[PDB]
């Protein structure tokens, strides 16, 4: 049983800006949602901020030798709008950019591809008193801030990601307020996943203005399997795969909104206008899945707004995140994806992972993680699988480089594989990190 | 003796959202209220303000009420949406009609309309554009109540642009337990900003297209000492700044209370010279809504006041948990006159207490004597004011009727008139009794 | 007509708990309130009955009170613990004493003296010998009752035995709201047998040794359909079951309702059939206390008796929330005729309401019109049922003083007389001043 | 060097209720778990002992397992009802023959059996007559004592009485968090004493007709300062008091720490001389029961103690949210040492940590490499303290199986043998082999 990639297969491990950066109030870089977010008390998990996180505004130069070290062939990550144009419109912050280019430089030196997502969920507080993301003129904003980036970095960065899975800005955000900005309206959540879907059309048809390379969006799926054979348990099924996997993928193949929408939102609901429509379905280069776990939900009277609920799988293993492990739903998300597609848009797994319990410093020099190791060649195998059964797949980047803030969950759950000491900012390579490196190394064959 | 002033002011008060009903009827827009009551969890019981008093359909027969309660003034708010849908651009004929009917039939009975240009419902439309956290209010505000001055230019003279900045901001931004449900110190300094903005932005345009009198209501909790321990001073004081002064103080042109840099730290911000300009921009008269005290003492983990009150255990208390106690209402009139100089008219635009009341009449009558003793106790503290000076011109009980208290749904009852919800009925209670033989005797009767 | 039958009795009626205040006094004993209420968390405001309404003090303010009222009858309770400390063995004289001087202070007022032995205030020393749960109380209680039926003989010749078995049970060891604070559906299902044997002992010791009449006080809330849905109707059958017939039917020897068993499950157990002919033992009177009914629907996660009762929202509710509602009144009390076989003479030994009044007096008066509703309503539907044919003897008001509420502390007015609980000054209430009217027309003043 | 005394005996442990499964089986009568545990709201995800590790049928192959891992010792507790079922009275036979057959088994395998006789699992015959409230109980302990001291004579050579009273009383009448499920202050001080005196009973009666060495199991959780502030000292006292002292000083003819006094209130009660004369009856041994510390600070909500440990976030944390810190075990066993004078023989009879591993093996493997970290350094910190003069005689890895942990369900797996719950296949964890090698090497392995 071979497990050879096929030939330019990418791998490569993914971060986010207000998870690791910290200096968030530094040379010049502006205020976010999550700036007032994680300062607001009961919001964040013992209290925990972006702050400091993991330094890497600081320490960026030693996490690219550790990329190095782990052979990454591409790194995922973020640009903060707000470090870049601190009111989200109007100046230019020069320091906030420069970090950027020099992050970007370091790189590409170091022979990395750098795979740059314009938006992960640190809206500039500036236009979040506009609005936000209930204001559709941040399609407009979001194009613009596009455009900075487009032409700032032309012909060193070429893949972009436009939004980082629109699901849990909106429906955290938006809709129950576990996220920044912390909201919970339903009629804000469908105002708000229509307007995220407008802004990113916006950027690519800018992108397709001034920009050069592949760009795309990043969806989060998180598969809904059958409770049972009784036929509300599959309405459930259905109302919860509408809601979290076919909510922004439908429109944006030009296949509108689910119907089943109409009924998770009832009068909150709304019908927008058809062009609309038309920027949202604006054509793409690539598509992004994260993915971690699968669902497997039942009917529940009283749970708002889906009216449905996961039906725990004991039979598994679980994450310290409570997540399901099970390998098998990956190719099947991937063969799910290929079809809704139509097998004409090539797609990478911008991120998969797994939490687990490590101890907050190193032990020895290192850091024993057998589940995680385990998660990763599980996934790693499902991922062939889905490419034999012939999946346009070009990449894989594992969630995440580096321990880091797991936004309101704070640092409690670890996801790098690399462990961060939070106390000295002391980086030590996980048993998972070694791991990944040999798989990068053997291209697959270590799996054999 | 406690007969009042000549010229003194008798009435009642209500307001849109909680009354009126019919919020989505003839062209109205959707406001915020419309979206936060149909957000499960936030009203008690799932009370809603789709039908509430339904006064847009029954106010003929509430005026009727009006005048049997021997009303001489009427203070109502003008929802914002329903004249405007989208906050800005086109009006709609219906809605600004309804309150053409209305006004039009109060003057007709001999009735002063006093009229409130926000009471709490923004267009959603606005909201979606950031609400008061966007600047720009000031600007729609400012446009919104020249639709209104002109349209009701003679007919209207006495306006009121803002009620209670207060809770606006702290119930709506602060702690997210009113529309639009934000919980955000950052957001509540921001909001309270725009809302002092708003209010001079359109006391401007009313002295540019406008005509009478304008002015702005507060709400105002005087905050007593719990002890004579020094934190609990310093406890009192942050809790006086952050409700009491934080919006009197830049109106009078003192700028924002210093309690506040250490109430919101890092949240806190410094605003432009000419912003308090436009704030401080001269009224004509002042509203002011009281219902009671509070004692606060140092609480280290109560956010951001690090302040909370005591019970007050000797003295009764309302169904909303509200210290019953006048002599705190005489107080707070003299501190006002003394805050605004004497040279502001002011006016009681809300007082009054809720009690549980059964849902229907019992033969055709509704017995609350709890109600009639604040009434009766509070008009009297009225009376004290003024013989210590306080050039006060009127008074309006909260409320003409039962109706949603907003939150606390139908279950808070602070009516003087009694509404069963099941049937729209009236019956006027006891408190609507005696206080229309207050008004007619002209206080005499307190005697 | 509203007159009342010849020999009617009106009262009022108290319990030591509730009024007395004195708890450690004079030698008594600690009671199982004594260390319930002073646990955090299980009474509203940290209240306590430790000084209460000083009744053990007061006690001739508050005869002379009786006097003013022109009640007929007193019924209030004796407190175990203060009469005999360690429940078993030495006798406390000045505990004693207390109701001896008590009890000749109302017969010299020519107040009927109507004693309860038990009103949920176990000593705690029995409690720590298993309480309700130990079988061997039927004779410690047994003992008790000799206590008081000899030092009485003569002078108190109406007897309760157990106020409310299902208060005792379902609030005491089911759910845990009232002391001892189990919860436990297995205790609850003992105790509740124990509870009953307990009741036949006294009756069969005061057979030998005590004169007069005795029997048991049970509250009984009827239970209307809330639908015609069958599940509905086996709802309230079962709610029915637990809370109106599971004492009610051994008691009548007809043995525990067939529901039960569905009620409580692997709880439910089979007792010796003896126990049986001891709880069935022949009573000369029973005591009805009420309030209130429930209008109760299917509800699969209630436990344990899937049932909840729906909002009757179209009815004036008390500051405890029940409803208002006096035919139900007279319905209960026909439905207890039925049940007793018109045999069984009866007395409404606990009925009123419970709504707001200020902490004090005002000039000399308080105001409370739905409380006198109350009264006026439910009076006149006593006379109905009495014209239906129930052999009603008498009526005793809940209460006569504002007294502590047990677990929901003084916050719960059902006085008709108002105690200001900061100075300890009596004021009567317009509801007891109308009371007074109504024993003085023996019902004639219903009609003007 | 971490060599080993001469007959330093290596061992596991498990519990009764914890692993047993067939709790009424057999004759078997009903235990105030048997209904604390199938009563809604008292186990997470409402996992039961009614199966758990099955043990009561599959102890041959556990035994096996103790074979693979060189046991020397078994600590195993045998459930009072399922020899005795109503308490006191007549014997359960075959209850009793399953004790037989698995002491006779571990002898035969050459393993030493240590026997609890309560592992919190009181007849609920005895708990209906008020169970630990009860005085009398110190009899009947007494009575259910003599009956496996007659049985097992010559057989069992090493006794507990009581597994960890603080346990029994603070989570089971102080907090209400175990069966019986009580939340008392009152009832809890009662509770202790009896147990205490319950001991000494038991002591007494094992005086009379047993053979061998009896005592004590109790765990100490290590108080350390979390400030300099004089109110966190005092917190620190309060909970050392309350959770290290408050059975080991009477135990030592010390009387109760004066601590409760302040802690307990009203609720402290003061017994009878004779009492602690009972209490204070000399034993052979004394087992500690040892997982981790604890840093109070002052904490005036938190009844009764008044204190709460602050998160020692440098290092690492157990499932069970204990920090992991060997070197507070080698302080430990010092301050034990001091404290029964250097003259009673010490076992550690429970040490262990809880990790998260897969509810299946893979592939016939767990790798539980922070359960092997705990292992190595805390019994390096044994030989650290034996080191010190510390009389220690033997180790007790908790658990031998992943098992019921009580209110936590099988969430929590202690076990160095995985129990896959569906299949009840065990397989030796990484731990359970490490463990297998240092008793073989008798400590070598660690160097
Ligand atoms: O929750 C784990 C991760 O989920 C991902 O899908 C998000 O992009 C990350 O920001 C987050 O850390
Ligand atoms: O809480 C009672 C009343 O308080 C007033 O100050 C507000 O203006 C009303 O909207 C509210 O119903
Ligand atoms: O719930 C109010 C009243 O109910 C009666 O059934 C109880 O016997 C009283 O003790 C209680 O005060
Ligand atoms: O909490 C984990 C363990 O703690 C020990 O002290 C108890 O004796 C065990 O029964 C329990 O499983």
């Amino acid at each position: 049983r071979s497990y050879r990639f096929p030939e330019g297969f990418l791998w490569g491990a993914a971060t986010a800006a207000y998870q690791i950066e910290g200096s968030s109030m530094a040379d010049g870089a502006g205020e976010s949602i999550w700036d007032r977010f994680s300062h607001t008390p009961g919001n964040m998990k013992d209290g925990d901020t972006g702050d400091v996180a993991c330094d890497h505004y600081n320490r960026w130069r030693e996490d690219i030798e550790l990329m190095k070290r782990l052979n990454l062939q591409a790194y995922r990550f973020s640009v903060s709008w707000s470090r870049v144009i601190p009111q989200g419109r109007g100046a230019i912050n020069p320091k906030g950019l420069a970090f950027y280019d020099r992050l970007v430089d370091g790189l590409l030196e170091a022979g990395i591809e750098p795979l740059a997502t314009l938006y992960h969920w640190d809206l500039p507080a500036a236009l979040d008193d506009r609005g936000g993301w209930l204001n559709p003129d941040i399609a407009d904003w979001f194009a613009d801030y596009g455009q900075v980036l487009f032409e700032k970095f032309k012909g060193r960065v070429k893949t972009w990601g436009t939004i980082n899975e629109p699901w849990c800005i909106v429906d955290g955000g938006y809709l129950h307020g576990a996220l920044a900005p912390g909201h919970r309206s339903a009629y804000e959540a469908v105002i708000a996943g229509h307007n995220v879907l407008r802004a990113h059309g916006a950027a690519v048809r800018r992108f397709r203005e001034v920009g050069e390379g592949q760009i795309g969006i990043v969806l989060n799926i998180e598969p809904k399997y059958p409770a049972s054979d009784k036929p509300e348990d599959e309405a459930a099924r259905r109302r919860a795969e509408a809601q979290m996997n076919r909510w922004f993928l439908d429109p944006l193949m030009g296949r509108g909104y689910p119907e089943e929408l109409t009924d998770v939102y009832g009068a909150a609901w709304r019908e927008f206008p058809k062009e609309d429509f038309e920027l949202i379905a604006e054509p793409t280069d690539w598509m992004g899945l994260n993915w971690y776990t699968r669902a497997v939900p039942e009917n529940a009277p009283d749970a708002w707004p889906t009216r449905s609920r996961p039906v725990r799988q004991t039979q598994h293993a679980h994450t310290e995140t409570g997540w399901e492990v099970y390998p098998p739903a990956l190719t099947d998300t991937l063969v799910w994806l290929s079809e809704q597609t139509g097998g004409k848009l090539p797609l990478m797994v911008t991120e998969n992972g797994s939490a687990w319990y490590d101890p907050p410093h190193a032990i020895d020099g290192r850091i024993h993680d057998p589940m995680r190791v385990h998660y990763l060649q599980t996934h790693i195998k499902a991922l062939h699988d889905a490419i034999g059964k012939g999946v346009d797949l070009r990449g894989y980047m594992v969630w995440s480089l580096l321990d880091n803030l797991e936004w309101s969950l704070g640092y409690s759950k670890r996801f790098g594989i690399v462990h961060v000491n939070f106390a000295t900012q002391e980086r030590t390579i996980k048993d998972s990190g070694l791991f990944y490196a040999e798989v990068i190394k053997t291209h697959g064959d270590v799996l054999n």
